[PDB]
This record gives structure tokens, sequence and C-alpha cells, in this order.
């Protein structure tokens, strides 16, 4: 099978973890490793459990000779510590463990500039940046306050790469189901499509893990990674994306600016509903808009003529107006704002979803796969969105603003009044 697993198999025997009651074994399939059924699995069934002797969480970095140095690291950032230095020790409990660990994964944090440039004008690769830098000055910090004062625990060098890997590593598979552990017999399962309960690890301490699907012996065991995650978060936590559209999502961000004249009371309406100056909606395909991204659109969009909703009359309702909409002036300049924004993201790619698509029809690398899928997606949330806002503007005419909802309880046609206001 392969010298580093079947050495880490033994090692997991030995620690009694895998015995009898096991089974599955650990094979190479392809994505990776993973664990298949020795025998015919039915739902529910425990596969495994591992001794919290064996974990790798903030718990297991306090009490070890770095269990002080990180005293007030956060969690991660002290994992990560524990992680590199503990893959250097030739005589950790996690030896075999760690010669079983991919060098890389398909995550975009390790992507070359090339591969990178196929997710030109994506959003993917704004947040993967975004990452990848935060995560560079916080461990560059780490090794000037923990990795350099203290070269008795750390001798060794720690370059950004043992950095990437430990965090790569911690991201692609530790499990929050608790938030944040590492179990080496466990950490080999993988995610399939086809399971939809996301949920089957417990303890009565260790990790009981339990296969949500019937195996057949000799199939793999799978499990739902995370049914909430959208593709551009599976490509970037794990190295992997789904073909299923309902995956792809594309996030938009809306705030009040200061320069905006009348910031001040619209921050109040804002925050007085639960939402910040600045807010994030998450726009998944085929979906219907979040509740919410309307009305902080009119908000603002707001501007002059409907400025009088911002006084303290209305502050028990203006939130119920921002929902029914403002007025048609307001509701033409939002769908502009937005449409056009759109259009230009769209501008922003290098390929068009005809192009991606007939790059799908071919044989495409791990990496290029999860550029071409990411991209053609996030083009056709952008299209959808920019779609749903052109309807929106035919229907221009068809809502009833704030003011005729106003005039609606006129009542012109009621009776003769004048004759009893008349009778005293
Ligand atoms: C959760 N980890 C399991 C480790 C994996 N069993 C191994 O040891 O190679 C992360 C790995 O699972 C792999 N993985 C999980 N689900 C899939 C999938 N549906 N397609 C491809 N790779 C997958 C990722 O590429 C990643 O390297
Ligand atoms: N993030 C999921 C799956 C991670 C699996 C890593 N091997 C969880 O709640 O555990």
């Amino acid at each position: 099978l392969s010298p580093a697993v079947q050495t880490f198999w033994k090692w997991l025997q030995e620690e009694g973890v895998i015995t009898a009651k096991t089974p599955v074994k650990a094979s190479v399939v392809t994505e990776g490793l993973g664990l298949v059924a020795l025998k015919d699995i039915s739902r529910n069934d425990v596969i495994l459990q591992v001794p919290k002797r064996l974990w790798i969480n903030p718990d297991a970095v306090a009490a070890s000779e770095i269990g002080r140095v990180c005293s007030e690291l956060k969690p991660w950032l002290s994992v990560i510590l524990f992680l590199i230095r503990e893959r250097s020790r030739e005589d950790s409990v996690w030896k075999h463990y760690f010669g079983i660990l991919p060098q890389e994964t398909d995550s975009t944090i390790y992507w070359s500039e090339e591969e990178l440039q196929e997710l030109q004008g994506s959003q993917l690769l704004k947040t993967t940046v975004s990452v990848k830098e935060y995560v560079k000055n916080e461990c560059l910090k780490l090794e000037q306050e923990i990795i350099l004062p203290n070269k008795r625990l750390f001798p060794d060098p720690v370059t950004l790469d043992d950095f990437f890997w430990a965090f790569g590593i911690l991201r692609s598979r530790a499990f929050s189901r608790l938030n944040l552990v590492v179990v080496p017999m466990a950490d080999l399962i993988n995610h399939s499509a086809g399971v939809t309960t996301e949920d089957h690890a417990y303890e009565v301490y260790l990790f009981s893990l339990k296969s949500p699907l019937s195996v057949k012996a000799g199939e793999q065991v799978y499990i739902q990674y995370d049914l909430n995650k959208s593709n551009a978060e599976l490509a970037l936590d794990y190295g992997f994306i789904e073909p299923n559209e309902n995956r792809h999502a594309y996030t938009l961000t809306l705030e009040i600016s200061e320069s905006d004249p009348f910031f001040d009371d619209k921050l109040d309406v804002a925050e007085s509903n639960g939402f910040a100056q600045t807010a994030y909606f998450d726009i998944f395909y085929n979906r219907t808009l979040p509740p919410g991204l309307l009305p902080y659109l009119r908000l603002v969009a707001l501007g002059g003529t409907d400025a009088f909703l911002l006084e303290s009359l209305f502050r028990d309702t203006i939130w119920g107006h921002l929902e029914l909409s403002v007025s048609r002036d307001n509701e033409e300049l939002l769908c502009k704002a937005v449409r056009e924004a759109c259009k230009s993201a769209l501008a922003g790619y290098h390929t068009t979803i005809e192009q991606d698509r007939e790059l799908k029809e071919g044989n495409l690398d791990s990496r290029l796969a999860i550029a071409v899928g990411i991209r053609e997606g996030e083009k056709m949330v952008l299209q959808q969105i920019d779609g749903i806002f052109e309807q929106k503007e035919l229907e221009l005419d068809q809502l009833e603003y704030y003011q005729e909802r106003r005039l609606k309880d006129l009542g012109l046609c009621g009776e003769n009044g004048d004759i009893l206001e008349n009778l005293y």
C-alpha cells in the first residue's frame, strides 16, 4: 500500500485505537487517502473511535512545553506553532501521522501565480489574496515574539511555507463539531455529495465517528463536509468544488458612506434594525434575494427627496417602508447601481461562460477545474442578479411607492359629512 501509511496503521493498532471492532482499512483513492469498508457497514454505524490522548487542539498545546508561550495566543495561531514543532521532533506522538499528511492541498492558498490568473476577476481570488496576506502577517509576528525569542523550544528555522502548511492542514482537516480539533484516525475520511446529514461525530473521552451512509464491503465511507459552504468556500477551505450549481454564490457588500450627507440618520436606521455601517449579503444561484438586501439598498439610495423618512416620526416604521419600497426615483437609482456593478464585474473575467463550459467538457487538472468551475458560477450568479434587477426596471411602475400608499386612505367618496357637522 504505502510505507508511510502501513507505518501509520500499525501505529494506531498498538495504540489500541484500531483493533477488531474497526470495520475499515486505509486505502489509496482518487481523492488521496480514504477509509474503505472492510465489511458491509450500515447507517449511523461507528467506524472508529480515537483517544483524546491523540487530539491536537488548543488544549493539546497548553499541556506541552510551549503551553506557556502561547498562553495568550489565539487558539489557531497556537496550533499552527504546535504543528510545526511536533513535525520536527523525531520523537513526537504524531511522527507517523505527519508522514501521512499531504505536503500541499489544492486549496487556492497554494496556487502558483499562473494558476491564480485563472481566477482573474473573481471574488475567490480577492478572498484568497486577503486570507493569504493576513495569515502571513500574523505568522511573521509569531516568529518575532515566540519562534525567535524561545530558541530552546523552536530550534529549527520556521519559513512561511511551514506556516501555510500548518494553516492549510488546520483548515482542511480539523473538525469543528463541538471547535478546532484534529483527530489522526478519522482525519482521513473524505467528502461526498452523496451524504446529506452533516453531523456524525461525538464521544463517550474520545472521537466517535459514525458513517452516515450504508457502505457495502469494498467501497469507501464518505461524509458531508458542510452542506452550507459555497463552492468559493469549499475551493478555499479544501481543494475542491461540486458540480452542483446551487453551490455557486457571490457576496455583495453594501455600506452607508460617511460621505453621505445623511450618514448619521441612515446609520441609525440601519443599526436599529440589525445592520451595521457595512453589511455583506450572500447571493446563491436559483435562490431568492436575502431578506434585507433591498431595504438596505433603498436606504443607501435614499437621497434628498425622500429624506423626510429619516425624521424621528417614522423611526418606528421607516424599515417597513424601506421594505415596501420608497419612491420610483429611489427604486430606479438602486437598480442602475446594482446592474452596473454586475456588468462591470462580469467584465473583469477573461472568458465567457460558453468558453468555460466548453473547457469543462474536456479533461482539466485539479486546480484548473476549480478555477473554471468557480468562475463560470460567479458569472452565473452575477448574470442572474443583473437579470433580476432588469425585470424590476421593467416593473418599475407596478410597485406602489410611499406617496401612493399614503393617499390610499383618502376616502374622498365618503358621506356628505357637512350635513352632520352642520347639525351641531
Ligand atoms: C479532509 N482531508 C482528508 C485527507 C485525505 N483523505 C488524504 O489523506 O489524502 C482533506 C483532503 O480530502 C480531499 N477530498 C475530500 N473530499 C473530496 C472530493 N469530493 N474530491 C476530491 N478530493 C476530496 C481533499 O482534496 C483534501 O486533500
Ligand atoms: N468542517 C467539517 C468537515 C471537516 C472534515 C475535515 N477532515 C466538520 O464540521 O468537521
